[PDB]
């Protein structure tokens, strides 16, 4: 198409409107290299861990940004701080590959990552990465199914780029994305049925076998927790993974994986709480903490928030 | 890297079919199937930028005709099972459906073609008659995966191999011979939303694996909701995949001929059974081309554990 | 866009053996050069980024073999021509160059690969004599581009046609049927850097085509420098493409079993002559398999303003 | 790889020791946008003019660089001014495609381009592309054979990129190119012969019956002004496209065929001179205005401009 718009088309375009430096067009630019070529190394990564290429392939395309100074993986144990000649004002939290285990039995996938601005005046730091959810500037995932997908929501709204694999570009499709305000699908680990507290468990049977004499939902689950949430997203309904006796913090890492989503909801206008509180609202300790996390079509995620309190 | 003894899977089954003398007209019959699925795969991975089900129904009808190989055929996606014309005639029968989860491409979640192939067992002019042979002739059965990649999964007499796409060369490149199944799993994957409507076998073994009663693990929970999704992580890492029969669809939803047949062969030829519940899948005289069945699968401790209880509570 | 009606190569030439009720031994060996093919081009679009024609050669050979349709191979790259090994053995004979202008690749000017295929006919345990037949007895022959498009250009019995490679889907589709070269042309393709060593009735050609002493224009100058881009420019857009021979290489450059051969075949099948300058090209007895020979070609009208001159200095 | 140095990368660090805006590497990264989507459409262009999809396409990734001013190419009558809100600092001739004719016989191709900064305080405006090519900033081209190759050519060395076309990203392959002093080839149409003035016609003759007893030089033509120049960069020779009766003045234009190729070969340690001077030190009068041109291995030309005013 002649007039292709592409995510950097896009980017730099919302990024004149700020007046700003051009560098979260260099980031989210040279994040784009990082998805390509993990895409690309699981369209055939089985004719002849994967992690490792993916998190050593984002750390550089990150530092060669020129944009950053602080970036926080799934896979090291402290923060990475930029070296000074290539620092920059961003912060990436990011999970390179969300799901690892599963690319074996062809489950689809994705990287997850959010960004934010480091304000204060000091030695980049760990500390910088502690801000809540809320303060997000940029948020998003790449989800590699059977296409190749880059929802990408900022400031002014969700937007989802797909990869064009004949040009090596992502171009947008879908613009200014929200979500419907409820919906005919829960998606939970259901073998965890044991360890789930009351509200949950209530929750579950309340939707199972409706009191209203009317459908039930229905229940999916791929256990990728990217494309139960682009699911969610797009079609609708509610993701949950709660706090249980296995994992009393839930499984799901904050600055990583639960933040980035929960401010794709949001903003696509649904909801994400732990249950007790909003994710963005809290206030990372660790960085490496988890949190619980049910998310989805606001007046799904609601009846559940209240059944909470209802249970207390 | 640059590999000169690529086994595509047309040089593979050639060493299946002619080391055991006959044509190998199944091979320019599945050649043509890979046509098919590669460009389905294509379009798939650009579907949101250019129904599909539909075009890739006629696609797969159109080359599998040209194979030379073919007599009858039937689609999900079409009533009377397609008898070729005559110029071009065949010896077989191709079972298939196009595009199994076709709706649910716009929530990227992996979708597939499911294909089942019989020979005909007959000396006249086709019908589809010669379509209604039951599972356990079949003489072959795959099915193509359109996940994060492009794995083509077939089951022929010998057992099942597990092929995939490569992109750049267009083949389908072999990455498992012989391929076993687990003998237990930790897995169910079953729509629970249908929680209401299940016949009790079905709500015990729920609880069983839920609630383990001899306190073990809780089984994890599955459900991509597409069923070449399933059937995989089903194959792969074992579990057990239940989809039985419910009031809404009384007598099962997945139409025998092109769905739990030949996931089915797939499935038995690596060590677990497709059984309906009362009768292994494989052995019901299909009556309709369309005819539905229920279906319960995977390696065997698992289908049996539930088996057992099925023949306890008739 | 999406076209369910795609002829790929292996559907075509199907419609080219079945119907002539010959096996079709002719595609499964034409599908494993197709890989062949494919393989060798996607290595040379990366190739900078990475000895090659070595490997290409090896590719072609492994693909060839497993076509289960081959008992001789002759390679420019090997010395005796490969005696298939008995278990995998068919009845042709596939003369090819792999690689052909290997060197050139690093200044990004197109190459190829060139095979010619003949059928056996003898009785016997094989041996290169069965390789040893002229081009008069050629069953088929092509070369495949890798050019800014990779296109194999297939000549068969019925004419020629040219194939493109959808990258996307990994198959050949057809772009153009029953292929005629022009009948005249405006284009003399020839390394004039030979100047001296030119027998003198290449050298009075040259002047006519530069100078024409009837007043037209000048003939156009072109020349690659890769024989495979030559012959297809030649093709097409017609014109004499002159590979004579000089002192340097005596009796000329190009070896006739897998280059001039292949190339004359599918050249004379589109309506052109390839003469080595006394007699025709696809006549001459094979002696050695890198037994080397002259070759002029292209539309006849061309070939024939010389061949004539040719006649007019012995 | 890891490490994958792209061009956007290269660019991007060859820019912050400019200390700049930014807009080179914009400008670069859109061009290369255009090079990419051109590269397939070549590469299947005949399963079922291309000229047009690629001059709309070069136009409209240029004016969303927002780097640029003016644009000249081949394809258009009068320059091309950008519009205010997407204007920048740069002026590029371009011809989207050279040899479009010869697609058809599947002749190497490519696009050549040429990037000029606009000096002046007044409203932008051709005379802003009347500059000689020996000002220019940044040169290249893109050729689209056997795997898609971009030269590029700034004013610290001529480098190339080739396209990686597994994750659509221009990657660095050859660095600070420098071409052979003398080398075997010359490259002209030799089916001119009656048109060549004397100076080409004796070194034609010198090269080909060489009178010192050594081998004369082989000769080579695709036809397509990018394939030769970029084989004469890489294994040396000379090129040579002369004035003659023909075309008086040379076939090819200056501003986007002569002068970007001129600018590489100088810069690679070539020369390119018309025969009665340097093709960059020419200021062009019109924007579409043509010029003779000899271009290679030096050697070879100073050979020829000895022969030039040796007969004069
Ligand atoms: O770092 P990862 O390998 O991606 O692991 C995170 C994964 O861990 C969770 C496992 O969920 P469950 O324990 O319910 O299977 C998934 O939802 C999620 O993708
Ligand atoms: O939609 P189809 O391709 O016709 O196939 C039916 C699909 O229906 C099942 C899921 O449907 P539900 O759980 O809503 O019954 C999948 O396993 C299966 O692929
Ligand atoms: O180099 P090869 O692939 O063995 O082929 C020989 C090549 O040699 C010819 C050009 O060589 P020159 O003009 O230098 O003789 C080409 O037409 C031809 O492809
Ligand atoms: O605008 P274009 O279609 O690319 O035309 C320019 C072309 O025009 C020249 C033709 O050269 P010649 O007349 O010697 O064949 C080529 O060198 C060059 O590529
Ligand atoms: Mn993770
Ligand atoms: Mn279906
Ligand atoms: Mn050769
Ligand atoms: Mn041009």
């Amino acid at each position: 198409d002649t007039n292709i718009v592409t995510l950097t088309r896009f980017v730099m375009e919302q990024g004149r409107k700020a007046r700003g430096t051009g560098e979260m067009t260099q980031l989210l630019n040279s994040l784009c290299t990082a998805v390509k070529a993990i895409s690309t190394a699981v369209r055939k990564a089985g004719i002849a861990k994967l992690d490792v290429l993916s998190n050593d392939l984002v750390i550089n395309v990150l530092k060669s940004s020129f944009a950053t100074c602080v970036l926080v993986t799934e896979e090291d144990k402290n923060a990475i701080i930029v070296e000074p000649e290539k620092r920059g004002k961003y912060v990436v939290c990011f999970d390179p590959l969300d799901g690892s285990s599963n690319i074996d039995c062809l489950v689809s996938i994705g990287t997850i990552f959010g960004i934010y601005r480091k304000n204060s005046t000091d030695e980049p730091s760990e500390k910088d990465a502690l801000q809540p959810g809320r303060n997000l500037v940029a948020a998003g995932y790449a989800l590699y199914g059977s296409a190749t997908m880059l929802v990408l929501a900022m400031v002014n709204g969700v937007n989802c780029f797909m990869l064009d694999p004949a040009i090596g570009e992502f171009i947008l499709v879908d613009r200014n994305v929200k979500i419907k305000k409820k919906g005919s699908i829960y998606s939970i680990n259901e073998g965890y049925a044991k360890e789930f507290d009351p509200a949950i468990t209530e929750y579950i049977q309340r939707k199972k076998f409706p009191p209203d004499n009317s459908a039930p939902y229905g229940a999916r689950y791929v256990g990728s927790m990217v494309a139960d949430v682009h699911r969610t997203l797009v079609y609708g309904g509610i993701f949950m993974y709660p706090a249980n006796k296995k994992s009393p913090k839930g499984k799901l890492r904050l600055l990583y994986e639960c933040n980035p989503m929960a401010y794709v909801m949001e903003k696509a206008g649904g909801l994400a709480t732990t249950g007790k509180e909003a994710v963005l609202d809290i206030v990372p300790t660790d960085i490496h903490q988890r949190a619980p996390i049910i998310l989805g079509s606001p007046e799904d995620v609601t009846e559940l928030l209240e059944i909470y309190q209802k249970h207390a």
